[PDB]
């Protein structure tokens, strides 16, 4: 009944310059997957919401404040604090696929590295065979996860931490509070604090996801 809560139906945003974005929202948080065409500029802006982002595919020139970093897929993240100007350019011959999370909570303090970009904090197995990679700031933890094929599983559990995520490769069955969805590329899920969730990958190919914790769960 409430599947729309945990797995929001995305809206498509189609710009005139060719950028396409898929918007999923639950309450105070929005997830956007963006496809930016070759040699295309994304005009700078600013807003009261904090913004965290990462490249999923391709290479993107990302600008936050005075800083522009060439972002390689899945190897860095950025945080644009509230009202900090930010924009981007796909300066390559290839499409960029990027992810960004926009958010505003009254009790959160949106710190960031002084030059805005986060590098890999640590890579390691979360469960035997399940490799994860962390990017860590005070109030948020990004965790890349690979769920092995042929039965790879994240057992059901709950935690104080809010947890939001998006599938970025392969497929898997995701369950939140008794609602099971077949995740595919771009599918987003939203877990409020203490909401039951789990996952299994029954396919042959491993499945990749980006999972985000407020506040950090593993590296505090
Ligand atoms: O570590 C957690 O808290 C998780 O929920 C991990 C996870 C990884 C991939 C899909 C669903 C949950
Ligand atoms: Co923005
Ligand atoms: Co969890």
């Amino acid at each position: 009944d409430m599947q729309e809560l945990y797995f929001p139906t995305p809206k498509l945003i189609e710009w005139e310059n060719g950028v396409r974005q898929y918007s999923t929202v639950r309450g105070d948080t929005e997830v956007l997957m963006s496809y930016v065409p070759p040699h295309t500029n994304v005009e700078p802006h600013q807003h009261k919401e904090v913004q965290i982002g990462m490249v999923v595919s391709g290479e993107l020139m990302m600008t936050v404040g005075d800083v522009t970093r060439k972002m390689t897929a899945l190897e860095s993240a950025y945080i644009a604090p509230p009202h900090v100007p930010h924009g981007a350019r796909n300066d390559t011959d290839q499409e960029v696929i990027a992810i960004d999370i926009k958010r505003l909570k009254a009790d959160e303090t949106y710190t960031s590295p002084e030059d805005y970009f986060l590098d890999i904090f640590k890579t390691r197995d979360l469960l035997p065979g399940m490799e994860v990679t962390f990017f860590v700031e005070d109030w948020v933890e990004i965790m890349l996860a690979k769920i092995p094929g042929n039965g790879g599983e994240m057992p059901f559990h709950k935690h104080r931490n809010e947890q939001i995520g998006i599938c970025i490769g392969g497929g898997y069955d995701m369950t939140v509070e008794g609602c099971t969805v077949e995740m595919k590329f771009g599918t987003a899920y939203f877990c409020e604090p203490r909401e039951d969730h789990g996952a299994i990958n029954r396919s042959e190919k491993e499945s990749k996801s980006i999972n985000i914790f407020f506040p950090p769960r593993y590296n505090r």
